[PDB]
């Protein structure tokens, strides 16, 4: 089997992507984000707390003849940006771009924190880590792509997302229309739950490549780069008047300025992340400092090639015995 889904960014901004998923029968279409840096299946729901409700299409499973409640089992999450949700779970039929799983674990939200809540174009997430991550408890559930692995053409997906634009996931096969050259593999630990790969460094604009080792993650589910400090200077260092401000919580740069490119290395390959995608806009409405896409991953503990890196490039995850990742140009 395959499926196919678009995948649409939810703002101006490419913040996050979201994906119609169907969920029990008859179907209810809640649009998902799908995150590759974690592994719950989690919906906004009829039992999450009403004032936590604000514009997001709920699941109610009373209304799903498939939906069965898995006795006993509660999840809870805290996600690297603080925020946080927590609940009860069912299984029921997921599908997603026409791929259907039978008996997938969907956590049901009884509590979301307030970032959830705000962002009313998110009605949960879709965990695309390894399934060492997920929450439930007292048994540990599945995520959609394990449970579907098996019947899946190839036991892969691919993310192609887009720059202000939509963009596709795909299940079971890879497109070959949908990247230009070759596509590179590369090594994956996943002891730490992640799809987590050594990258071989970098360029700034049009400068000289660095051959150096940067450990991170392909990390779906976080809008932007997060790098080690020492690279994160360089690049805005190119950037007239870009600075690292405490106030704003990272680098901002005059929205005048024209942004230079990025190039990560994958293997020999390269991979180029163009200046407009590290335009996150004004800090503020109306302001004329903008917000970098390129941060320093300082205080996280780890890199993240989130969606600035990951749009710039048409990436394979591998999901074989000894699973890889695979990076194209597009
Ligand atoms: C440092 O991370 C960011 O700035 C990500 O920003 C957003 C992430 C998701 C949704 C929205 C707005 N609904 C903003
Ligand atoms: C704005 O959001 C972030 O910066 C995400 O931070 C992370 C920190 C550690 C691990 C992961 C991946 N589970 C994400």
């Amino acid at each position: 089997s395959t499926g196919s889904a678009t995948t649409t960014p939810i703002d101006s901004l490419d913040d996050a992507y979201i994906t119609p998923v169907q969920i029990g029968t008859p179907a209810q279409t809640l649009n998902l984000d799908f995150d590759t840096g974690s592994s719950d299946l989690w919906v906004f729901s009829s039992e999450t707390t009403a004032s936590e409700v604000d514009g997001q299409t709920i699941y109610t499973p009373s209304k799903s003849t498939t939906a069965k409640l898995l006795s006993g089992a509660t999840w809870s999450i805290s996600y690297g940006d603080g925020s946080s949700s927590s609940g009860d779970v069912y299984t029921d039929t997921v599908s997603v771009g026409g791929l259907t799983v039978t008996g997938q674990a969907v956590e049901s939200a009884k509590k979301v924190s307030s970032s959830f809540t705000e962002d009313s174009t998110i009605d949960g997430l879709l965990g695309l880590a390894f399934s060492t991550l997920n929450t439930v408890s007292p048994t540990q559930q599945k995520t959609f792509f394990d449970n579907a692995k098996a019947s899946l053409d190839s036991p892969v997906f691919t993310a192609d997302l887009g720059y202000h634009a939509p963009g596709t996931y795909n299940f079971g096969f890879i497109d070959t229309t949908a990247y230009t050259g070759s596509i590179t593999y590369t090594a994956v630990s996943t002891k730490q739950g992640f799809w987590e790969w050594t990258s071989t460094g970098y360029a700034v604009g049009s400068g000289t490549f660095k051959s150096t080792s940067i450990d991170g993650i392909a990390d779906t589910g976080t809008t932007l780069l997060y790098l080690p400090a020492t690279v994160v200077s360089a690049y805005w260092a190119q950037v007239s008047g870009a600075k690292s401000s405490s106030s704003v919580g990272g680098y901002v740069f005059p929205c005048s300025a024209t942004l230079p490119s990025f190039t990560f290395g994958v293997g020999s390959a390269r991979i180029v992340i163009p200046g407009d995608y590290i335009d996150f806009g004004p800090i503020s409405t109306g302001s004329s400092s903008c917000f970098g896409g390129i941060q320093s991953s300082a205080g996280i503990g780890i890199n993240i090639f989130g969606d600035v890196a990951l749009k710039a490039a048409f990436v394979v995850f591998n999901g074989a015995t000894t699973p890889t990742l695979g990076f194209a140009s597009k």
